[PDB]
């Protein structure tokens, strides 16, 4: 089998991405972020706290027919950006761009934090990353590409986000009219649950490549690119007037200022992220400060290539025995 579902910026500045996704009997439709950075499958519900409800489309198991409660099992998660949702499981029929599994764990929230309240385009998650992060207890539930898996034509699935502009999201099977050039595989460790990888180095602008060993995590549910201080000071150097701000918590710029682009490394091969997906706009509403796409990952622990850089490539989530991640441009 396969699965084909585009997915669409939320908003102007391609903040996050949602994928309708079709839960229960009959289908209910949902527009969940997918994000490769998690493992758990939640969704506002009819047991959604009333009061933390503004605009979302509702999971309602009351209503499918396949859904059952997983009983006992309970749910609680907080991400990197200090949002959180917990709640108790439903298993129910879910599909993705016409690629149906049977028994999926679906996490009905009863609680959201603030800021998945404050955002009305935004149904649930969809978890990509590895089963091992999930966190429903006392049984750990696995991510819907672990269930549907055995039964792809291939055990891939495909990231192709758009700039200002629908992408898709593809299950079983690499399309090669969705990419330019050769796809390049790179090595991923699966030691703390993530698409964890190591990119050669980057260049700024039309500068000179660094070769340097960047470990870090392929992140779509993660809006910018997080590196080192250093890779990141050697940006916005380039950019006149641009500086890191303690109050507005990053680095900001000019917002008539023509940003130079940042190139990754994979392996051998080069990808090249336009300056222009590096602007995320004013700062606050008419403000000439804008905020910078490419920001320091020194208080986060780890380097994330979020969807900055996602989305200047094709990205191959190959779930094979031994996991890789692939790469072309587009
Ligand atoms: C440390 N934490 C929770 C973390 C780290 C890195 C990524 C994420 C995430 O949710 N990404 N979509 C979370």
């Amino acid at each position: 089998s396969t699965g084909s579902a585009t997915t669409t910026p939320i908003d102007s500045l391609d903040d996050a991405y949602i994928t309708p996704v079709q839960i229960g009997t009959p289908a209910q439709t949902l527009n969940l972020d997918f994000d490769t950075g998690s493992s758990d499958l939640w969704v506002f519900s009819s047991e959604t706290t009333a009061s933390e409800v503004d605009g979302q489309t509702i999971y309602t198991p009351s209503k499918s027919t396949t859904a059952k409660l997983l009983s006992g099992a309970t749910w609680s998660i907080s991400y990197g950006d200090g949002s959180s949702s917990s709640g108790d499981v439903y298993t129910d029929t879910v599909s993705v761009g016409g690629l149906t599994v049977t028994g999926q764990a679906v996490e009905s929230a009863k609680k959201v934090s603030s800021s998945f309240t404050e955002d009305s385009t935004i149904d649930g998650l969809l978890g990509l990353a590895f089963s091992t992060l999930n966190t429903v207890s006392p049984t750990q539930q696995k991510t819907f590409f672990d269930n549907a898996k055995a039964s792809l034509d291939s055990p891939v699935f495909t990231a192709d986000l758009g700039y200002h502009a629908p992408g898709t999201y593809n299950f079983g099977f690499i399309d090669t009219t969705a990419y330019t050039g050769s796809i390049t595989y790179t090595a991923v460790s699966t030691k703390q649950g993530f698409w964890e990888w190591t990119s050669t180095g980057y260049a700024v602008g039309s500068g000179t490549f660094k070769s340097t060993s960047i470990d870090g995590i392929a992140d779509t549910g993660t809006t910018l690119l997080y590196l080192p201080a250093t890779v990141v000071s050697a940006y916005w150097a380039q950019v006149s007037g641009a500086k890191s701000s303690s109050s507005v918590g990053g680095y900001v710029f000019p917002c008539s200022a023509t940003l130079p682009s940042f190139t990754f490394g994979v392996g051998s091969a080069r990808i090249v992220i336009p300056g222009d997906y590096i602007d995320f706009g004013p700062i606050s509403t008419g403000s000439s400060s804008c905020f910078g796409g490419i920001q320091s990952s020194a208080g986060i622990g780890i380097n994330i290539f979020g969807d900055v850089a996602l989305k200047a490539a094709f990205v191959v989530f190959n779930g094979a025995t031994t996991p890789t991640l692939g790469f072309a441009s587009k």
